[PDB]
């Protein structure tokens, strides 16, 4: 899959979501080395603009084929192509807002193809979410498994919030090839996810992630 997942790769993405029933669209488009787990996306909201809550609930759905792994880690999801991957995501926040996600991965033209589900729910009106009062992910380890036929990962995943601590969210994800290819054991992905630049209502927004597998075991 060396010859089809090349060392300089781009995507397209759409995403159609709504939180706390505020439905919305947004296209993007992106570029990375997915041998070096470095990729930038670059999103703009088409329908539903402005959006009356934090982007950064929305930032983690905008691509796991650019993760860096050890030769001696099966790239599961690298494998997986050209028919690609899905993915589907629970994150509970700690004040009871839950954002579900459902994923479609595909290779057409050269290029991944990215389509995104999301419904976020149950956030109360004052908090930080739905107040815009975070300011980006602090660095993440989700740890990943393979478990009935999938690659799981889970993350406790934490919001910097302007006035000072964090706002936690408990995540789990299923990534599963759509045709059968070698699934790694237990190890762990660090991924950092920055917001490099945006507009001020948050329409046009740019963002830089690395992400790199480390194994779990072996000294």
């Amino acid at each position: 899959n060396m010859a089809i997942i090349k060392e300089f790769m781009r995507f397209k993405v759409h995403m159609e979501g709504s939180v706390n029933g505020h439905e919305f669209e947004i296209e993007g488009e992106g570029e990375g080395r997915p041998y070096e787990g470095t990729q930038t996306a670059k999103l703009k909201v088409t329908k539903g603009g402005p959006l009356p809550f934090a982007w950064d609930i929305l930032s983690p759905q905008f691509s796991k084929a650019y993760v860096k792994h050890p030769a001696d880690i099966p790239d599961y999801l690298k494998l997986s192509f050209p028919e690609g991957f899905k993915w589907e995501r629970v994150m509970n926040f700690e004040d009871g807002g839950v954002v579900t996600v459902t994923q479609d991965s595909s290779l057409q033209d050269g290029e991944f193809i990215y389509k995104v589900k999301l419904r976020g729910t149950n956030f109360p009106s004052d908090g930080p979410v739905m107040q815009k009062k975070t300011m980006g992910w602090e660095a993440s380890s989700e740890r990943m498994y393979p478990e009935d036929g999938a690659l799981k990962g889970e993350i406790k995943q934490r919001l910097k919030l302007k006035d000072g601590g964090h706002y936690d969210a408990e995540v789990k994800t299923t990534y599963k090839a759509k045709k059968p290819v070698q699934l790694p054991g237990a190890y762990n992905v660090n991924i950092k996810l920055d917001i490099t630049s945006h507009n001020e209502d948050y329409t046009i927004v740019e963002q830089y992630e690395r992400a790199e597998g480390r194994h779990s075991t072996g000294g």
